[PDB]
């Protein structure tokens, strides 16, 4: 009868638990984990070990890539 | 005594984007005019009287809906 704001929280569009889940495989791949949402990880780690981390994400099902400069 | 230093790593597999427009049609279907819908949240302009409707036609888009609460965080 009355036309209002109504606001639906909404699940299923996006998984949250994959992120802890990134979040482990990171930390067992020896990273400290800074940050992590759906979009990105920020890790305190050894740059060596970033294609290391990289493989753990996505041998935890997911897709890593490192986000830098051109130069090395 | 190896070096630490600030790595980040931008990350997929984690959201459907694409998910989006099916829940706002369905919401739509429902009798909702839906004013804006993200990966979190559907903001519409209706009826409580058929707020069960607009979640169940979210539920059967495939989804959870549930009306934020005022009562806990």
């Amino acid at each position: 009868d009355s036309v209002e704001k109504i606001v639906l929280e909404l699940s299923g569009l996006s998984c949250h638990h994959c992120v802890a889940r990134v979040k482990k495989a990171l930390e067992e791949a020896g990273a400290k984990v800074e940050k992590v949402d759906l979009n990105e990880a920020v890790v305190a780690g050894n740059k060596e070990d970033v294609d290391k981390y990289i493989k753990a994400v996505e041998a935890a099902g997911y897709q890593a890539k490192l986000r830098s400069s051109a130069w090395s």
